[PDB]
């Protein structure tokens, strides 16, 4: 079997992006943010608290005769920027793209805080990362695509994010047709549940390519390009006027400035993020001052290729026996 379903920016940045979901018997559709960084597939429901509530679609299980309890299940999650959610577990029909899991475990959340009540277009997660991190207790619960593995043609799934435009996750096989040249594959450590690993280094703009490795995680669930201090500063210092604001919570520059590309090292493969990849708009409202879309990861304690990084990319989660992780240019 296959699936593969289109992916959608939420707004004009491309702070996230969501992906339909069908959840239960009739169908329920809700919007999910695809989340490489984490292992719980998590809904709003008919059971969140109903000030915290605020545009999103819910899902029913009372009106799903395929949903069922799972007793004694609760699930509770905290993200790398401080949000939380938590909540009970059923089992039911998950479908994405035509690809179909019978009991998914579906986490309802009970309780959700600010930001995502603040997303109306988020209608939960989908979690793919490895399901040693799924927050299930005392039971723990699978992904998705862990599920779907066995029967699916190819233990794979793709990442396919476009740049203030739709793309694509595809679940089972590799769209020869969706990247220029090769993929190139590197090896990945699951010792952190994470899709971990080593970039072999970076450029900035028309620069020298500087060989070093690089251990971080593809999370398509996190907008930016979280790297080291060293070379974050490296780039930044390559656009005139840009600084880092402790007020603002990272580096700033002057929106009337052009971004340099940003290249990452994939073994010996290079994949180049367009300067406009970069530019996530002004601070606020009105503002002339911008947000960059490379960030330091000095106190996050991991580097994280996120959608900024990703989007430039075709993305081959490969979920074999020894996962490893393609990359190819588009």
């Amino acid at each position: 079997s296959t699936g593969s379903a289109t992916t959608t920016p939420i707004d004009s940045l491309d702070d996230a992006y969501i992906t339909p979901v069908q959840i239960g018997t009739p169908a329920q559709t809700l919007n999910l943010d695809f989340d490489t960084g984490s292992s719980d597939l998590w809904v709003f429901s008919s059971e969140t608290t109903a000030s915290e509530v605020d545009g999103q679609t819910i899902y029913t299980p009372s009106k799903s005769t395929t949903a069922k309890l799972l007793s004694g299940a609760t699930w509770s999650i905290s993200y790398g920027d401080g949000s939380s959610s938590s909540g009970d577990v059923y089992t039911d029909t998950v479908s994405v793209g035509g690809l179909t899991v019978t009991g998914q475990a579906v986490e309802s959340a009970k309780k959700v805080s600010s930001s995502f009540t603040e997303d109306s277009t988020i209608d939960g997660l989908l979690g793919l990362a490895f399901s040693t991190l799924n927050t299930v207790s005392p039971t723990q619960q699978k992904t998705f695509f862990d599920n779907a593995k066995a029967s699916l043609d190819s233990p794979v799934f793709t990442a396919d994010l476009g740049y203030h435009a739709p793309g694509t996750y595809n679940f089972g096989f590799i769209d020869t047709t969706a990247y220029t040249g090769s993929i190139t594959y590197t090896a990945v450590s699951t010792k952190q549940g994470f899709w971990e690993w080593t970039s072999t280094g970076y450029a900035v703009g028309s620069g020298t390519f500087k060989s070093t490795s690089i251990d971080g995680i593809a999370d398509t669930g996190t907008t930016l390009l979280y790297l080291p201090a060293t070379v974050v500063s490296a780039y930044w210092a390559q656009v005139s006027g840009a600084k880092s604001s402790s007020s603002v919570g990272g580096y700033v520059f002057p929106c009337s400035a052009t971004l340099p590309s940003f290249t990452f090292g994939v073994g010996s493969a290079r994949i180049v993020i367009p300067g406009d990849y970069i530019d996530f708009g002004p601070i606020s409202t009105g503002s002339s001052s911008c947000f960059g879309g490379i960030q330091s990861s000095a106190g996050i304690g991991i580097n994280i290729f996120g959608d900024v990084a990703l989007k430039a990319a075709f993305v081959v989660f490969n979920g074999a026996t020894t996962p490893t992780l393609g990359f190819a240019s588009k």
